[PDB]
């Protein structure tokens, strides 16, 4: 009797339904009788019988519905039991704290070679079952682990790389995350370690299915984060780790000082992540005043001292010399040293500009540290040269110098992943487990060009998911005649086509704006409304629900899978240029230092055509190999633990698309294999008796005789098919050693008697 009703702020509550009317059902809440609240018949849900008992897999419940797998994950998460099935998918839901033991080398062990649901819903068990199904169907693995910012799926993604190389190695894996997060990392308001890249890292394996090495692939690094953020975020982790954690000898040579003191930090956050024993591990002359005043900033994981020696031990572990470490340091503060250089408007118009005087000193440090002549520095920032040499007014000398700051700093991140490339390679490989981690879906008040670049990525892995999960899978059922209730989707190719398509989708009316004479925001975004101007997913800002005073060619309204982002088009035309102009490129280029012209070894380079390139050869590789999901959920906004927000949980699950594929899943069949495959395997063990079966007839004698139960398996027209909670017995029909084939044999022959 008991149902699950809506409550604004906990998704769902409890109750009973006390009458009925045109399009309503009247609840009464739970041992509150006399009270009542009316609902939409649609938005009432049965409830399980047990309120108490929790499921390791959701399709395990008797309903399973939003309702009732919302309650049975909150049920688990008061328990400290983050993970949770839906078959061979695992939900993940971020507890902000250290669980005791749930990743020790022990736990690892306990899940190598077992089944899904031998052991309880894990991390570790998604990740087994990669590499079992890597080394079973000789067929390379991707891990897609997804959610919101704070959800948890860079702390998941080191989790399935460190229980691989742990388990199936003879590491350096998994000791080049703390040099990748020092370089492209930062503190954001929804995440004080948000990935400001994305990655799709890959363990790769030999034929005896041993790690023989790792790739890291890596798109969009964020480079407006490098010269300011907002009060609450901060820069890249890289400049504050070394500001808190250098030796003196370093902080001297590369002239550092408290973060307050760089124009690149200090319109940021200037506070260290420390804890009351690190804090006194800071020298005082590194702490801004704001530090002084405020005190540290708290986090569970982050700490800027102690990942600064982390991140050096890192760097030794995977072969990094002292000479290699020391040239990053100058880079990373010849980019702090380049921020502080100002200008002051010259001529009797204010058509030029010059050095402020008292940027003498930032000059000379920035020069020094990347090895560039000072007059060669200061001319680049202040002139022009044109087809003569021109005055840069104030703004445009800004520009240089942020743009050269951009450019130097996200070419030193290239080197940092190529070099990790570097430390774990391998000439050949047989096949690999590949874990993505890329930010999805998200929107704010103000959207430039880079939520634009990975919205668009999230459309085409929406499409991917669509295709893998119900396109795919549905079409197998159908060809295996099983009956399979129909989810359908509304593809998203006419969104994806908008953006990307060839000659008339954004991308490349926006390169075609880069290399006219004179490039205008607003002439892009005049172009794109005048090329799709009877197209459903584009609007002008006009027709927004702040953007009611944005101009049509100021902006545009793109109708996404997961809502409508209006996107301020303003820089987008400079974000999406990676080239330097050839002044500034010259410059760096021929720097003194070796190390700087290595890293640089009309100037236009699209950025949204480069992602565009990257994201193909990522979905090539994704539509080529087995997929698993982790689906992250992100308890609350306040990064607290013991804290599951309801509504804002069930909001994840059904943005996420995992409550649309409750009823596939529960009446789905992961698991599956052919009747010849299987009679094949058993085939040399049979007596006459047996292998006078045909291949079906030999399977149904297999698993009656094993008092396999009807329902937990179907049979189709070549395979058979296991039900969600049935992957033990589907592992133990599928498990090809001798001795276990041999036994199984035995048990036919004596069931048949
Ligand atoms: N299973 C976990 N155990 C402990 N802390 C976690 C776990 N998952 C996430 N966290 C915490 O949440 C923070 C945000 O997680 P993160 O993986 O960086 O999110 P995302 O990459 O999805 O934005 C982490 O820095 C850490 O403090
Ligand atoms: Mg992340």
């Amino acid at each position: 009797k008991p149902v699950w009703a809506p409550h604004p702020t906990d998704g769902f509550q409890v109750g009973n339904i006390v009458d009925i009317g045109p399009d309503s059902l009247t609840i009464e809440p739970l041992n509150q009788k006399g009270k009542t609240f009316l609902a939409l018949i649609n938005q009432v849900f049965p409830a399980e019988e047990d309120s108490k008992k929790d499921v390791e897999d959701n399709c395990s419940l008797m309903y399973l519905n939003e309702a009732t797998l919302l309650h049975n994950i909150k049920v688990r998460y008061s328990k400290d039991r983050i993970y949770t099935y839906v078959a061979n998918i695992l939900i993940a839901v971020n507890p902000y704290f250290d669980i005791p033991k749930i990743y020790s080398s022990e736990t690892i062990k306990s899940y190598q070679g077992k089944s899904l649901g031998t052991m309880p819903p894990h991390v570790f068990a998604i990740a087994d079952k990669a590499f079992r199904d890597m080394k079973v169907l000789k067929l390379s693995q991707s891990i897609i682990v997804s959610g919101e910012s704070g959800a948890g799926k860079t702390e998941n993604t080191k989790f399935v790389l460190r229980y691989l190389t742990e388990s199936y190695g003879t590491d350096r894996i998994v000791e080049a995350n703390p040099l990748l997060e020092a370089f492209g990392n930062a503190k954001t308001v929804r995440n004080n370690n948000s990935s400001r890249f994305g990655k799709f890292v890959e363990i790769h394996f030999n034929e005896k299915s041993s790690v023989v090495g790792g790739f890291v692939s890596h798109y969009l690094l964020e480079k407006s984060r490098i010269c300011v953020q907002g009060k609450e975020e901060r820069n890249y982790h890289i400049f504050y780790r070394l500001c808190a954690g250098a030796s003196e000898d370093i902080r001297e040579r590369l002239h550092l000082s408290s973060p307050d003191n760089f124009r690149y930090l200090n319109r940021g956050c200037t506070r260290y992540f420390a804890n009351k024993e690190t804090d006194k591990q800071i020298l005082q002359n590194r702490k801004s005043p704001e530090y002084l005043k405020a005190g540290s900033l708290k986090d569970p994981l982050l700490d800027d001292h102690g990942d600064f020696i982390r991140m050096c031990t890192a760097m030794k572990k995977i072969g990094l010399d002292d000479e290699e470490k020391l040239d990053l340091f100058r880079v990373v503060a010849g980019v702090l040293h380049l921020g502080n250089i100002d200008f002051e408007e010259a001529g009797s118009t204010s058509g030029g500009c010059n050095l402020k005087n008292k940027s003498t000193q930032a000059l000379e440090y920035c020069a020094e540290l990347l090895g560039l002549d000072q007059d060669d520095l200061r001319v680049s920032l202040t002139t022009r040269v044109m087809l003569i040499k021109v005055p840069l007014k104030v703004e445009q000398a800004n520009n240089a110098r942020d743009a050269l700051a951009k450019t130097v700093y996200s070419h030193l991140f290239d080197h940092v992943v190529n070099r990790v490339n570097q430390c774990f390679p391998f000439e050949t490989s047989s096949y690999f487990i590949g874990v993505l981690d890329i930010a999805g879906f998200e929107y704010f008040e103000h959207n430039s060009f880079e939520q634009f670049c990975i919205n668009y990525c999230n459309e085409k892995l929406q499409q991917f998911f669509n295709e893998r999960i119900l396109k795919e899978e549905q079409e197998l059922y159908q060809k295996e005649g099983l009956g399979v209730n129909e989810v359908h989707y509304v593809d998203n190719q006419d969104c994806i086509d908008l953006i990307e398509a060839r000659l008339v989708g954004i991308l490349d009316i926006l390169d075609e704006e880069n290399r006219l004479p004179q490039p205008s925001d607003q002439h892009f975004t005049s172009a794109v409304h005048q090329k799709h101007k009877d197209h459903f997913r584009l609007s002008i800002p006009r027709k927004s629900k702040i953007h009611r005073n944005i101009r049509d060619d100021e902006g545009f309204i793109i109708r996404h899978f997961a809502g409508a982002v209006c996107y301020e088009t303003t820089q987008f035309v400079e974000k999406n240029n990676d080239a330097l102009h050839m002044s500034l490129e010259s410059l760096i280029c021929e720097s003194r230092d070796k190390f700087i012209r290595e890293l640089f070894e009309l100037s236009f380079i699209s950025v949204g055509n480069k992602f565009k390139t990257q994201l193909n050869l990522l979905l090539d590789k994704l539509r080529s190999t087995g997929a698993s999901f982790i689906r992250c959920i992100k308890p609350n906004l306040k990064m607290t633990s013991h804290h599951f927000e309801g509504a804002q949980i069930l909001s994840q699950l059904q943005c996420s698309g995992m409550v649309s594929v409750l009823d596939l899943m529960q009446g789905g069949f992961p698991s599956r294999a052919s009747f010849h495959e299987l009679y094949n395997m058993y085939k040399k063990y049979m007596p006459d008796k047996l292998a006078r079966l045909d291949p079906r007839l030999f399977c149904k004698a297999l698993f009656k005789a094993l008092g396999l139960n009807e329902i937990d398996y179907k049979f189709g027209l070549t395979k058979v098919f296991f039900r969600p909670g049935k992957f033990a017995e589907f592992d133990q029909i599928m498990k090809s050693d001798p001795d276990h084939l041999a036994e199984l044999v035995k048990r036919v022959n004596h069931w048949l008697i």
